[PDB]
């Protein structure tokens, strides 16, 4: 066992391959498969495993009742092995949270749950399954994190928190983890930003995040920083606009943009100096439909062009959270590493006539020989039989 | 493989973080999810299980019908990983049994399981699965033992039996095993002591066991004892009364505390010194809530004042057993032995209107990080389709 | 991996402590269990396992309808842990077959399969699941095995097979089998004798089967032989009369005992100088109860004198077959070869009211340490939903 | 971990010994059973799995609606033991796939995956579950490939796929693999042949591949190829005919035989020098039954004599397609490659009155012993009560 060096480029690439479904929803109809929102992938050197947030309730059951709620004392993260369902008979449990990030350093899992009250709810870190650390809400505002996998280098791992509000300036934090023990954190100076639900990835030894802001933009926060945590901060530029909702595509800007700025989506991209791999949902009102686009000059670049675009989820098609996550080279033998991506496609509420709210996914790697673009939906028939 | 030194002292903790939750009952409301009483957790020098008394029944199904007995031919224990639903599918079988216990001597697993009738039942020792030895009722009046983990000290490990009447005088022994074989064992002499369901943990190469005196204390008693079995016996003297049903907080006892003494439940404590970490139902009269109680002086003083309070189940949601269980420093790589408990969630009979009683659990384990109080209660809906 | 030696004697026993019980039958009433029978118990230098021969269907499904046929293309041998329901999901395929025979020879696992017509049924023999050798009917007239554990001596594994009528003389065979090849085989010279479902096990380098006579005699035959298949025959003596039905107890035969002695049960006994643990139904017509007895002469005398007997199922609960298995040294550490034995819980057809039939298990192992008689018997409620 | 070497001859065979039956439509009545089609073996040096397309539904639930269908972005390739159901609880995730095929070098898994539209598919290879190659549609008319077993010999693996109409000429190429990468391909000069879902085979350092003419032949075509890629083809000659629908036995051709020789199914042949072993359908006209016939100069010469026939499917019971496998020496320990072949049961539409269709297995491998024909079917009894 050896830790990972997180010392390489990315892998700059041309498309994306399907790389795996699992078709929860459809399986659940009859099978038994947990009720789950925020799944996220995450790989070891051996291994990839999908992790999820339970409401600790399975499809097609009665408690699955109301599980559009987001917080609750029956939430746990759990993983499986990518591709297959997450049942109560395949899934390891991780921890009992609301709110989750996990990453692997080499040696050992890395997995952060926070649960408790939402005014000083804690983070329980563990390391290879054992409690190593607790963070504390330092705001008593819904203390929350990246909802995906966070990044490694040289055993040392990286995530963002934030605390305070969703609809106005909050507080956010990053984190050095060292086998599962906190060794040092510091507070983003970042007035009128808004992070949250960050997407981050290790490229040469350093961390860039895309985030989530729920506050006055349309357009995705970005932060990155070396393993010491000094950062840098910003807005992606394009006139691609990456959160949901948003605005029709134009002009853009390196601040956020206010056009449909409030609320969002979890979601992702990738940068190659300038350029930038954008995903994002097709409709700019609803969470439908998922597209990769190719900008680049998109990073810094204030326009509404773009190179290439390829269809990932069809627009009269249900989508949600996305979420990067990447391949080291000491998993694939390649000299660079691997940038890969997750979509969760959630059924049920708000959007459709049921009494719960899950999610299947897919996801798909960078490669740089052939690929298609298609549509790869959830496929379930709603409502269920329990409705 | 190498076994467990247990020569450190018991880590000083400062609250508890979350460290497991099965949901077991709300998922069994559909999943095939085994009808159980009794969990508890132990753990090795690798991983952490969850052991428990089936009822040789699912829920949901005819068979759970009258679970409320204690003792029946179909009671089997088993075990799975910690977190995880006790299913067919995912749980190991260890023996058949109405009355258990289990710990890892850091080489292998050793369960002690007892069955046969009220009036000769044998407890019998598996070592690796294999049977090792066996000891009968002496008393040949319901042969019982901890219903939670053994403690393991340089490759000795220790457990408690009784023998006798629930609601008088008993016979109360101590045993001492290694690899499966009874080597040694005494009976306490302790008139108007009464013992039952021991919890037991080692601390600097003693072990101290606290338990329920169902005849005539609303304290709970404690035995201690080095290696070579020379024991010291008490009760505990905080009149934070430990003990369920019990009094309103009052002027505690070093003996039994004869108000509302008779019957009770089975629980822990952790000792520091003439200090205690006391866990508890929050009603006084019924098996409802729990919470963790820092009495630095609780111990050996009769006062009721205490330092620290923390809420792990509300008030008014059902609780029911508790046990300690600890993580050796061969686990963790601490340099000390670190305290956790689990709680049993029972739900159905005899409180609610169902034909079965099962339970789901939940476990913490001790930090001196930043902690919060909560409720995290078993969260099914009852009554089941079944009733 | 070493191969076993078997060359140690046989643990002299006073009584036998519970080991396994599988709940088969209660649990499937809504678990996806396997409808299954003659299920057996083996053991490697690691593990022991329950092999067991399905129906192709599952338990409360209506393809078990019928299921008291003994024959049929779709019955396969699988194999799960001991303790554990034999379920799809837990469940390893070994063999397609009616008829079946399995063990450990301390390297792999050898299986024998027998599939095909009644005129010209062919076993297929497995060595580390793969296909080693094939054995065709030599009379044309139901080839058939053990429904037990096969005997394993120094790297060589030995079964015994019958082909012809199940109500008149019949031809035997012995094979020695290595490495999942026959090297050998013999037709026993046994005029006047039949032999069906031997329960073989190994002692001092050599082999015991005790067997069941279907055509004219009520006590059980036996034949035993060493590495080179040179065998003696017989019949055990004892006036306890060990097959089902049978007379009530009385003067017993070194020949077959004619009086009630067509039809019959499988079964098992252990052999000690004169003496004999006979392991028998409590009914002398119907597969009821279950009882342990040990007759300190009753391989080689007539009487009916017994001086140790233990209860394992009451008389009034169902039972069915039993068959032996035995723990190597390799595998307990013991200086012996441990003796233990299975019994087979039939529900359903033709003494209940249902479509089906299906059998769950207990198993218990040999020790001189304290034990105790009781009643541990299936539990199962019918009729079920299907029937 | 070594390569396999793949450069003995194949094992010359009398008969075949039933190897596997998974009895999967029959379980899935109750059980959750994915709905499949495309079963398939395929071996390592250490275990044989079965391979299946699944429909991304289960067995008697309503998602199973219209899964006639073969493509959709639902499909995926997964893989369980031989000999086990097909279920979410015991299947490990390959790819997303319409197509596939899948085979092991001796130190890791290649599964190529074909999804996408129809105008442009893509066929995703990954070595060891990562992805490590893509292959695009070049004709643009639905890419396809065996539905069975890739060959390996020394490292590298081969495969054939196929582009263009099913019902004309199409484009056939040949792959070579090594580690996951297309290191070479070639395109067969065939002009009037027609190639499908080729069952491919090592044989003394060579490839040798029987596949089906979907155009119009009613014997199966067949390509034979070293490392480097040179390639022969032509078509069986034997009378006796192998695809379905076909003629009745009759003079032969060693090209494609036009008579009913539009459509077909897939299915394999075994080539011993002039000699071939073939396995078909018993029904002409209709995907019944199943039957291995010998035929020592049916390779090339054009008779319609055979030596042995063995029944392995009823005429009056459902068959479908068909493939080769083979356990190589190093799995073994033979000194030759044994051949194997597994058979599809495919049940309900458009035969059968249901909303599903789906498919058990069955699977066979070859030996110099005494063997036996019969029916080992699917069993299962249609309709269910989705319907
Ligand atoms: C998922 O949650 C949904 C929201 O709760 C459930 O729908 C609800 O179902 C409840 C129970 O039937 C229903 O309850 C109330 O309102 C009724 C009129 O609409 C009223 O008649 C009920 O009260 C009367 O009866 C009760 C019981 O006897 C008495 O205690 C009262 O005093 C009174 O006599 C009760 O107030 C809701 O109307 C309904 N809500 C909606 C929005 O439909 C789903 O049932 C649940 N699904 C599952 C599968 O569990
Ligand atoms: C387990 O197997 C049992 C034995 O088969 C089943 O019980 C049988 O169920 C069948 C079907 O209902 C039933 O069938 C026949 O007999 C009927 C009179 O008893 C007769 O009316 C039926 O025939 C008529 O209807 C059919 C269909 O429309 C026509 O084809 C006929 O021409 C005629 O009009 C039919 O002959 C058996 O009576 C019954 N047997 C017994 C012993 O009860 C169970 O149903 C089965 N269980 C499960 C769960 O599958
Ligand atoms: C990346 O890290 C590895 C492991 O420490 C190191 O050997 C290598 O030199 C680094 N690569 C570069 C380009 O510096
Ligand atoms: C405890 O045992 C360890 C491990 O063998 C030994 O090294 C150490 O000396 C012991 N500690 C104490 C406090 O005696
Ligand atoms: C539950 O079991 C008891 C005891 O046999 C029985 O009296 C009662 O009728 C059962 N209840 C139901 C609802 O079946
Ligand atoms: C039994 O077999 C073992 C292993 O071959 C051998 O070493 C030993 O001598 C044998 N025991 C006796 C009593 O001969
Ligand atoms: C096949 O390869 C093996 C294994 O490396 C080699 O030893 C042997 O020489 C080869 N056999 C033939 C027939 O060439
Ligand atoms: C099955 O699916 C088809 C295609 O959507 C639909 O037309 C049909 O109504 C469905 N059948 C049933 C019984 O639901
Ligand atoms: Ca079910
Ligand atoms: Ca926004
Ligand atoms: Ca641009
Ligand atoms: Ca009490
Ligand atoms: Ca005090
Ligand atoms: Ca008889
Ligand atoms: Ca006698
Ligand atoms: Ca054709
Ligand atoms: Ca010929």
């Amino acid at each position: 066992s050896v830790k990972l060096a997180g010392n390489s480029s990315l892998c700059p690439v041309s498309g994306w391959a399907i790389y795996s479904k699992d078709n929860s929803v459809r399986i659940g109809s009859k099978g038994d498969v947990f009720v789950i929102r925020e799944p996220f992938i995450s790989c070891s050197p051996l291994e990839c495993r999908t992790f999820f947030l339970t409401q600790g309730a399975l499809l097609n059951d009665k408690h699955s009742n109301g599980t559009i709620k987001d917080r609750s004392p029956y939430r746990t993260l759990m993983s499986c092995p990518i591709g297959e369902v997450p049942s109560p008979y395949n899934s390891r449990f991780e921890s009992v949270a609301w709110s989750a990030s996990a990453c692997h350093d080499g040696i050992n899992w890395l997995t952060i749950g926070i649960s408790g009250p939402d005014n000083g709810a804690v983070a329980v870190l563990k390391y290879n399954g054992i409690i190593t650390d607790t963070i504390k809400s330092w705001r008593n505002n819904i203390l929350r994190t990246q909802e995906s996998e966070c990044a490694c280098v040289n055993g040392s791992c990286f995530t963002v928190m934030t605390d305070g509000p969703s609809n106005g300036q909050a507080s956010y934090k990053i984190f050095r983890i060292e086998k599962g023990k906190i060794v040092k954190s510091v507070e983003m100076n970042a007035p009128n930003y808004h992070y949250e639900e960050c997407s981050c990835y290790p490229d040469s030894s350093e961390i860039t995040c895309v985030c989530r802001d729920n506050w006055h933009g349309s357009n995705r926060p970005w932060v990155s920083f070396n393993q010491n945590l000094e950062y840098q901060i910003g807005y992606i530029c394009s006139g691609i606009f990456g959160d949901n909702p948003r605005p029709n595509d134009k002009t853009g800007s390196c601040g956020p943009v206010s056009s449909n700025g409030a609320n969002g989506v979890k979601g992702f991209s990738f940068k190659y100096g300038n350029g930038v791999w954008i995903g994002r949902t097709k409709s700019i009102s609803s969470r439908n439909g998922f597209e990769m686009i190719w900008d680049p000059n998109g990073w810094t670049g204030t326009d509404n062009n773009f190179s290439i675009k390829q269809d990932i989820v069809g627009i009269n098609e249900w989508s949600g959270y996305s979420g990067s996550f990447v391949q080291h080279p000491e998993l694939t033998g390649l000299d660079c590493i691997r940038p890969c991506f997750w979509v969760e496609l959630i059924r049920g509420r708000p959007k459709e006539n049921t009494i719960w709210t899950s999610g299947s996914s897919i996801s798909f790697c960078g490669v740089n020989s052939d690929t298609v673009g298609w549509s790869w939906p959830d496929g379930a028939e709603l409502p269920f039989t329990i409705d």
